[PDB]
């Protein structure tokens, strides 16, 4: 038998990985970012946050970064939650904007 629909564990791999748009939000309001990284859902919300960093690759200081949900407007600081466990697919935008600590 082994079933891949049994309550997971024995299931759902990593297979499934889509392409999320991230327009980062810079916020000085010197200009929009727009960052595609490829994410198998598995992959939590800390580890994107850091990848946008990454990917723009410059020389400002992220005092207090995250991930802004348009859709849902929210702010996700479940960065020890995964894309799936949270919800946000490439169905939903995402926005990547500082919120610019206290």
């Amino acid at each position: 038998g082994i079933d891949p629909f049994t309550m997971l564990s024995s299931g759902d791999l990593t297979s499934a990985s889509w392409e999320l748009v991230v327009r980062v939000d810079h916020a000085n309001g010197e200009q929009q970012t727009e960052i595609t990284l490829r994410v198998s859902g598995d992959l939590h919300i800390g580890g994107v946050m850091l990848k946008l960093v990454e990917q723009m690759n410059i020389a400002q200081d992220w005092s207090d970064y995250a991930l802004w949900w348009e859709q849902k407007r929210c702010w996700l600081l479940k960065t020890h939650w995964t894309l799936d466990k949270c919800g946000v697919q490439a169905d939903a935008n995402l926005l990547f904007t500082p919120q610019h600590k206290m």
